[PDB]
């Protein structure tokens, strides 16, 4: 019933015994003299030269008194009061070529030191603001800015940080959600959350401890101050081998806090960034008291960032719909609507009805892919993506303000994980980091993987790509391997004579052109490599259409016409049988359905090669609405990049995802087919945009490091999505293929298909490439 030799222990304890541990408050638990015993404040947190040598008082918050090394629990500063040491962060950047550990050490420490809202430029203030931070990023690793997941928010980011999973797989797709297999609520506040039916995925704490690597508990009540929560890691860390963590988390609610209030750019921040770093320097100092601080790994790492956000910048549901009281809203920086009612009705009256609307309203179907915020129960089928600096709610009375008419925050967060005021910081500092290395900014799905490389852990299966931060590390300890293909490429030859075709249609080296190797198809499938004076392409005869056609645009290419007496033209391809053909008879029966061509004629190198792109192995179905924004795609933006990145090589296919898990469908998964006939309809079309990052060298030429941008355009019946499709496509098509920017991985996941297979960069480059999201 005391906490007395107990305090912050790591043994669980369970109901009604009363607890000692990071948790007890939150439980509501602990022990009656927690509080006097384990919650000391007397005398501070640093030791004063007065106090160098004192008699031991149980009482002080820490200790100065000779024997508190050997106890564990002096104050961080003790060494250099009382012993002459210096900081830690006055001393000289030093490589840390091995871990210097204690003997007994099976591997070296990792702490987590968790900020939140931490934006990425507040790392541009000074070593005048955070000199210990400063130290840890120029003297360690570090990116310029980490990418959050979608929603920007506390939870979601915190366990995809500790799982590699999107919220869609791991299932905290909010602050704040409605479970309906549950018939429950989950929220920030109350105990709800603390129960283990919302939580899944396999979060670091639990890969160590299943692996024999023990964790310190990374919770901490509120009521512990932050000095005291340095102090207990620092306590665990001087416990004997069998007993000590490996692993350790420190959560800081900083800046976060004074970033709502006082937004993300008044001076107002300074003192709170000041705070966190001067907890970083006790950590630092503690661990070099300690010996530790050329032996530990440390992680600073953010969840999201802050925007400029105030209450005047709220739009207003009751403005659109006629009746908000049968709605319930998860309002803020993003909404998600559903029926406390007719889901196409209220699509519609939230669907550019004001001039300069401030949301935009999305089936969650139809939501940018590289979100991957779809696949869940908890995720509402309508969704509102909010413009940032901005707020959506349900009704005017909903906006609260101070009697001066203020609001009572001006900074939030939980937009587009792209937009560049939600990201993040990343640092890792020690032995098994690289010493005075930056890396390019990558997003926080992929540190789980890195965080298990650097515990000796196997990973549970998440959506990090396993090798594409190796270059983070000094010693790597996974080697990734490129998949095996699966399926191997038929090259049929000239088979069929045109008389033998059924068909509907009427119509009046390759050096160049697969620059980075072939695609491998990774499932099992019958496809046909095609070559073409133009293009090359892997045509599947299960879909009756190519997986994926690549081709090169030099930077002389030129643009022409279709000329007229080839407007409808389709062409038989004599080298596939006609019965793993399309039928143009479909599309004439299809009275909502057109068809495009992969390879543009609009690009072709000659009037005969024209001839090539009307064959029925290059054509796609497509809505009439998609032809506006692919027919600007092919004959405008194509010409436009290749003029701009000294080349191009182009690969663009469909993908089909009816249940929108990210994941290529089977045949079986299809829902829509082209009318009578066996042809599928993609919900998406991909494209796949590569250059020399050197653009002194034309794209087929290039020695070195590659360039690229991809999309993953929504193949949709309409152009509701974009407000100003009335105009010309110069005015609204390329804001549309921004928003859809994609990673070549999420096409990859989604077709199947693996790229850049034969390059002569490393397979580590390869992966860091295939994560490359081009943002705008
Ligand atoms: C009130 C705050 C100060 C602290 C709230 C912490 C709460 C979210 C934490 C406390 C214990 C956590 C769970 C615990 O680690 C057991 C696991 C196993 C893992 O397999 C799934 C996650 C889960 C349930 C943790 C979820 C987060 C919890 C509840
Ligand atoms: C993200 O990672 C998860 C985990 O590996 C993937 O989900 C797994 O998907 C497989 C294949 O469908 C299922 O058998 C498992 O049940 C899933 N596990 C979990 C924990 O979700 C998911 O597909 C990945 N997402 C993307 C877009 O690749
Ligand atoms: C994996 C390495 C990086 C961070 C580990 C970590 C530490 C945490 O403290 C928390 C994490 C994650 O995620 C959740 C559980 C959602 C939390 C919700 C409440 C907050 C007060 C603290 C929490
Ligand atoms: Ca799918
Ligand atoms: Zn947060
Ligand atoms: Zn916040």
């Amino acid at each position: 019933g005391s906490c007395k030799g107990r305090c912050f222990e790591l043994q669980e304890v369970g109901p009604p015994d009363c607890r000692c541990d990071n948790l007890c408050k939150s439980y509501s638990s602990c022990c009656h003299d927690f509080d006097e015993l384990c919650l000391k404040t007397a005398r501070g947190w640093e030791c004063t030269k007065d106090r160098c040598g004192e008699v031991r008082n149980e009482e002080n918050a820490c200790h100065c008194s000779e024997d508190c090394l050997s106890r564990g629990d002096c104050c961080t500063n003790y060494q250099v009061v009382c012993k002459g040491e210096s900081h830690w962060v006055d001393d000289d950047c030093e490589e840390i070529k091995v871990p210097e550990c204690p003997a007994g050490f099976v591997r070296p420490p990792l702490i987590i030191f968790s900020v939140d809202g931490f934006r990425a430029s507040y790392m541009k203030k000074g070593s005048k603001v955070m000199p210990n931070i400063e130290k840890l990023r120029s003297c360690g690793t570090h990116a310029p800015y980490m990418r959050p997941v979608y929603p920007t928010k506390t939870f979601p980011n915190l366990y995809t940080l500790a799982t590699g999973l999107y919220p869609e797989s791991h299932g905290i797709v909010g602050n704040s959600m409605y479970d309906p297999v549950f018939d429950a609520s989950f929220h920030l506040r109350g105990r709800e959350k603390f129960n283990h039916r919302w939580w899944g995925g396999q979060p670091l704490w639990i890969t160590a401890t299943k692996q024999g690597v023990r964790a310190g508990t990374f919770f901490w009540s509120v009521s512990i101050p932050h000095e005291r929560r340095i102090l207990t890691i620092l306590q665990w860390l001087s416990l004997p081998d069998n007993e000590r963590p490996s692993v350790y988390a420190f959560y800081s609610e900083q800046p976060d806090f004074s970033g709502h209030k006082y937004g993300p750019f008044g001076p107002e921040m300074t003192n709170p960034l000041r705070e966190i770093d001067k907890t970083v320097g006790q950590l630092m100092d503690g661990l070099k008291q300690l010996r530790l601080h050329r032996c530990v790994n440390v992680i600073f790492v953010g969840d999201h960032g802050m925007e400029d956000v105030t209450c005047d910048r709220t739009e207003f549901l009751s403005n659109y719909l006629t009746n908000v009281d049968d709605i319930t809203l998860v309002p803020g920086t993003l909404g998600r609507i559903r029926a406390k009612y007719d889901p196409k009705t209220i699509i519609a009256a939230l669907t550019c009805k004001k001039p300069d609307q401030h949301f935009k309203p999305y089936m969650k179907q139809h939501l940018p892919k590289r979100l991957h915020y779809a696949n869940n129960r908890r995720i509402e089928d309508i969704h509102l993506l909010v413009d940032r600096r901005w707020h959506v709610a349900r009704k005017p009375l909903d906006v609260y303000k101070k009697p001066s008419g203020k609001c009572f925050f001006q900074g939030d967060h939980g937009f587009d994980n792209k937009v560049n005021s939600m990201q993040t910081v990343f640092v890792g500092y020690g032995p098994t980091f690289k010493y005075r290395t930056k890396v390019p900014p990558f997003e926080n799905i992929e540190l789980y993987n890195v965080m298990c490389d650097l515990l000796g852990l196997k990973p549970a299966p998440n959506n990090g790509t396993h090798g594409s931060l190796n270059h983070l590390l000094r010693t790597n300890t996974f080697r990734p391997t490129m998949p095996d293909e699966v399926s191997r490429p038929n090259y049929p030859g000239i088979m069929y004579l045109q008389s033998e075709f059924d068909l509907g249609c009427t119509c009046d080296t390759k050096e160049r052109h697969l620059l980075y190797g072939r695609p491998a198809v990774l499932y099992r499938t019958s496809y046909d490599i095609l070559y073409h004076t133009d293009f090359e392409s892997g045509y599947s005869e299960i879909f009756l259409m190519p997986l994926w056609t690549s081709y090169t645009i030099s930077k002389q290419a030129e643009v022409s016409s279709i000329p007229e007496h080839l407007t409808n033209c389709v062409r038989p391809d004599v080298r596939v049988s006609p019965g793993f053909s399309q039928n143009c008879l479909a599309y004439k029966n299809d009275k909502q359905m057109s068809y495009g061509f992969l390879f543009p004629p609009y690009l072709s190198s000659s009037p005969e090669a024209k001839y090539d792109a009307f064959l029925v192995t290059n054509m796609v179905p497509m809505y009439p609405a998609f032809k506006r924004v692919w027919a600007y795609f092919q004959r405008v933006l194509v010409k436009k990049y290749a003029s701009e990145r000294n080349g191009v090589n182009v690969i663009s296919g469909p993908i089909f995802d009816y249940n929108y898990d990210g994941l290529r469908d089977t045949e079986d998964e299809i829902k829509q087919y082209v009318e009578g006939s066996s042809i599928p309809v993609p919900t998406h079309y991909y494209s796949i945009i590569t250059s020399c990052l050197d653009f002194t060298q034309p794209a087929d030429k290039c020695d070195g490091p590659l360039s690229v941008s991809s999309f993953i355009l929504p193949h949709r019946p309409d152009n509701d999505e974009s407000c100003a499709s009335s105009e010309d496509e110069s005015k609204w098509v390329e804001e549309l293929m921004k928003m859809h920017t994609a990673r070549v991985r999420d096409i990859e996941h989604l077709t199947g298909l693996d790229f850049y297979r034969k390059t002569s960069r490393s397979y580590s480059e390869i992966l860091t490439l295939k994560t490359y999201l081009h943002t705008y």
